[PDB]
């Protein structure tokens, strides 16, 4: 995966976070397509879900935090996608669970405003992170990922977070849910689309 550096250091700064259940395997496509689903467990969090699909013209790695409950703390979440042979945008930010409520964090870039690609101060912060890149690029964003990293961890051990209140995400899954997914219908059919997006990418609704 051209991945592989961004799925690296979020694990060295959260070498705690261990499959817990490999939720699914799933060919498609024409299969050419291969889609895994893990669930990693660990100190801090309820879980970080994470979906890496790959085919001869994508590699989308779409992954949340989801941090234990009572400290206020955001939710950390990236799509790193790979969508044409050409093509990759990187979204990454901090989602905050509480619905209109405006999050940043000093010392990250914030987003100058010109494109509007999200909601910013509903589950999106003033420091989203959005680029388009060619595959043979991505990694010119890696250190300004891990810089968000570093903030993440900080507030999380800051916090030691311990509730497991999961209804604290409930508005946080929905709105992800409501934000066509084109890609997932068209590579493992719709059925299996709606379960992945139920049951495993925004499970908490």
């Amino acid at each position: 995966t051209i991945w592989q550096n961004y799925i690296d250091a979020l694990f060295e700064t959260f070498p705690q976070l261990e499959i817990s259940e490999v939720w699914a395997k799933w060919d498609g496509g024409n299969g050419d397509a291969k889609l895994t689903a893990n669930i990693r467990t660990g100190e801090h969090f309820l879980k970080a879900r994470e979906a890496h699909i790959v085919d001869p013209n994508s590699d989308i790695y779409n992954t949340i935090l989801y941090p234990k409950t009572g400290a206020d703390l955001p939710c950390f979440g990236m799509d790193l996608m790979k969508f044409s042979d050409k093509k990759v945008i990187i979204v990454f930010d901090f989602q905050h669970p509480r619905e209109k409520y405006l999050f940043s964090v000093d010392g990250l870039p914030e987003d100058d405003g010109k494109y509007r690609f999200f909601e910013m101060g509903n589950h999106f912060s003033k420091n989203i992170f959005v680029r388009y890149c060619k595959p043979d690029e991505v990694d010119q964003y890696l250190d300004t990922f891990k810089l968000y990293l570093t903030k993440y961890k900080e507030m999380i051990d800051n916090n030691k977070p311990v509730g497991e209140d999961t209804t604290v995400y409930s508005d946080f899954d929905t709105y992800m849910t409501e934000l066509v997914r084109g890609y997932m219908k068209n590579k493992f059919g719709e059925g299996r689309s709606e379960a992945f997006v139920n049951d495993f990418l925004f499970s908490y609704k």
